[PDB]
DNA sequence: GCGAAATTGGCACGAAAATTGCAATAAATAG
DNA sequence: CTATTTATTGCAATTTTCGTGCCAATTTCG
C-alpha cells in the first residue's frame, strides 16, 4: 500500500526529494493517480514546477511502479519503458493505434496482457481463449490440453453427400482420419513441452521460486521438434497456471555460469553487498568459490543495474 | 613520491541462440 | 483430372542478446 512506498522513499531519496515526495502524494484517486495538475501542486507546497515534475518522473520508478502518473497511458507507457524495453518498440506502437481505435493480432493482444491499468487484479486484457492449462496442488502436476476436446468439424460436403455411397463415406473417413492423426501429434507436442518445462520451473508456477533458465536449443534437442518450429509454438500458444496466464515464451530464459537466470543472479550480488568490502573483481571470487564461475567485468554490469554506486564508494 | 598492480567503465566484438524469410512438398479447390 | 495457389515442415541467414576481454583513466598500496 502507501506504507510500502513511503518506506522505500527514504532509501534512495535525500533532501527535498524525500520531504517533497511524502507530502507529494496526498493527491490520488483510489485507482492510484492524482486529480490535481502539477500546476496546482507547485503553488501549494511553495515549490516550482521544475522540482515537482522532475521528481515525479523518478517516484514512479520506485516499486510499486507507476503510482503518481495521471494518465493510464503514462502508466502503460512507463510500464513498457521501465519493464519491457526489449519489445518496447512494438508495445508502444500497440497503444497509439488502440487509442484512435483499431484491431489487434492474437499475439499483440496477448503481449499487452502483461500490462496493468492501475493499482488488485486489474489488467488491460484477459484471454477469452486459453490454448492449454497447467496446475499443481501440493499434488503434482496436471496439464490439460485444449485440442483434447476438439475434433474435426464435419463440413457441409459430408452432411450434404447423402443427396456409390459405400465408397463415398470411405474417402471422407480416409481424409479425416489422416488429419485427425496429425492434429494429435500437433497437440502431443504441446504435452511434450510442458512436461519438460515443469521439471525446471516447478517453483515458479507453484510459489516462491523464480524462473529457471531454459533454452529452445535445450528443449528442441530433447524431443523431435526443431527450434525453428518450436519457436512458433511458444509465441502463438498461451497457458494458464496457478500464478497468472503467461505467453509460454515467458518460461524460456538465458543462463549465465552454472545457473542462472539474470534475476536470480542479480539477487546474489545484492546479497553479497549486504570501507572494508570488496570492490569488483574480488566479489567475482566469492561466487567462483560459491560454485558459480563468473567474469570480473560481468559483475560490474549487474552492479550498475541494481543500485551499487560503488563497492568502493560504499566505503566512503 | 614514485611505480606497479588495480578498480571501473567503455567500445565492442564474438559466440550461442532465436526469429523471420525462403523454398520444397503435400494438399485442397477450382476450372 | 490437372493445375494453381495454400499451408506446414525443414533449412539458411540475419538479427538479437548477453558475456567477456582488453585498454584507458583514475586510484590504492608497497
Amino acid at each position: 500500500e502507501l506504507e510500502e512506498l513511503q518506506q522505500n522513499i527514504k532509501l534512495e531519496l535525500e533532501g527535498k526529494e524525500q520531504e517533497l515526495a511524502l507530502e507529494l502524494l496526498n493527491y490520488l484517486n483510489e485507482k492510484g493517480f492524482l486529480s490535481k495538475s502539477v500546476e496546482e501542486i507547485s503553488d501549494v507546497l511553495r515549490c516550482s514546477v521544475e522540482e515537482l515534475e522532475k521528481v515525479r518522473q523518478k517516484v514512479l520508478r520506485l516499486e510499486p511502479l507507476g503510482v503518481c502518473s495521471k494518465d493510464v497511458w503514462e502508466f502503460l507507457e512507463l510500464q513498457i519503458e521501465e519493464i519491457y524495453p526489449e519489445e518496447e518498440e512494438i508495445l508502444k506502437k500497440a497503444l497509439r493505434d488502440l487509442k484512435r481505435g483499431k484491431k489487434l493480432k492474437p499475439e499483440i493482444k496477448g503481449k499487452l496482457s502483461r500490462l496493468r491499468l492501475f493499482p488488485s487484479a486489474e489488467k488491460v486484457y484477459t484471454f477469452a481463449k486459453v490454448d492449454a492449462i497447467i496446475e499443481e496442488e501440493n499434488g503434482e502436476f496436471f496439464i490439460y490440453l485444449y485440442e483434447d476436446f476438439i475434433d474435426i468439424d464435419l463440413n457441409e460436403e459430408y452432411w450434404e453427400l447423402y443427396k456409390n455411397l459405400q465408397k463415398e463415406l470411405k474417402e471422407a473417413f480416409e481424409r479425416y482420419e489422416s488429419i485427425r492423426k496429425v492434429l494429435d501429434i500437433r497437440r502431443r507436442n504441446l504435452r511434450k513441452v510442458l512436461e519438460k518445462i515443469v521439471e525446471r520451473q516447478k517453483d515458479f508456477l507453484t510459489g516462491k521460486g523464480s524462473l529457471k533458465p531454459l533454452t529452445l536449443r535445450e528443449v528442441s534437442s530433447e524431443i523431435g521438434i526443431h527450434e525453428s518450429t518450436l519457436s512458433r509454438i511458444v509465441n502463438s500458444k498461451y497457458v494458464k497456471t496457478p500464478v497468472g496466464t503467461y505467453s509460454l515464451r515467458t518460461f524460456f530464459v538465458r543462463e549465465s555460469a552454472e545457473g542462472l537466470t539474470q534475476g536470480e543472479l542479480m539477487k546474489l550480488i545484492k546479497e553479497i553487498v549486504e570501507r572494508k568490502p570488496y570492490s569488483d573483481q574480488e566479489i567475482a571470487n566469492i561466487l567462483k568459490e560459491k560454485g558459480f564461475k563468473v567474469a570480473r567485468r560481468t559483475v560490474a554490469k549487474y552492479r550498475e543495474m541494481l543500485g551499487i554506486p560503488s563497492s568502493r564508494e560504499r566505503r566512503i
